[PDB]
């Protein structure tokens, strides 16, 4: 429901929207141009300093290909 599944050609990537709402504070981390669809979004971000990158950082979350990538 709340959740959010992003149709990707390699295994769709579940991201939990209102569990990272409850994970993380402030939105403009994700929604810097206020919250809403995020025009250019991506492998780019999501994988570089966009979710690998509070990801990592921690060491906590899907920071494999078989996590993201893996209907
Ligand atoms: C080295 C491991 C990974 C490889 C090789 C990889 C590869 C790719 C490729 C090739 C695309 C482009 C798909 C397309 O538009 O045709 C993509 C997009 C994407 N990746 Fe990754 N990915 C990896 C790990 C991750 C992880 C860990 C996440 C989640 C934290 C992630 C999230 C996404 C998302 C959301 C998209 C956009 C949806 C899509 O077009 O499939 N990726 N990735
Ligand atoms: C004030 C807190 C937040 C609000 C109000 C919010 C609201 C929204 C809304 C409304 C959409 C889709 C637009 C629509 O259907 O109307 C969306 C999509 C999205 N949100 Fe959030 N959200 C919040 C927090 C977060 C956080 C913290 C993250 C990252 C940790 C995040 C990541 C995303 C992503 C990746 C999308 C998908 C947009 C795309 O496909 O490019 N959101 N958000
Ligand atoms: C669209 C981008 C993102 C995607 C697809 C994504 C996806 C995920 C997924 C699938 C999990 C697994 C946790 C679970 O539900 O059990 C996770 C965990 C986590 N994510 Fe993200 N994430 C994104 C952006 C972010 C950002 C921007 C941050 C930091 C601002 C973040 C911080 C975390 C943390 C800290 C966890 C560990 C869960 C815990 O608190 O134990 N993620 N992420």
């Amino acid at each position: 429901a709340d959740d959010i599944v992003f149709k990707a050609k390699n295994g769709d990537v579940k991201f939990p929207h209102k569990a990272h709402q409850k994970a993380v504070p402030d939105c403009k981390k994700c929604h810097e141009k206020g919250p809403g669809k995020i025009e250019g979004f991506g492998k780019e971000m999501a994988h570089g300093k966009g979710c690998k990158g509070c990801h990592e950082e921690m060491k906590k979350g899907p920071t494999k290909c078989g996590e993201c990538h893996k209907k």
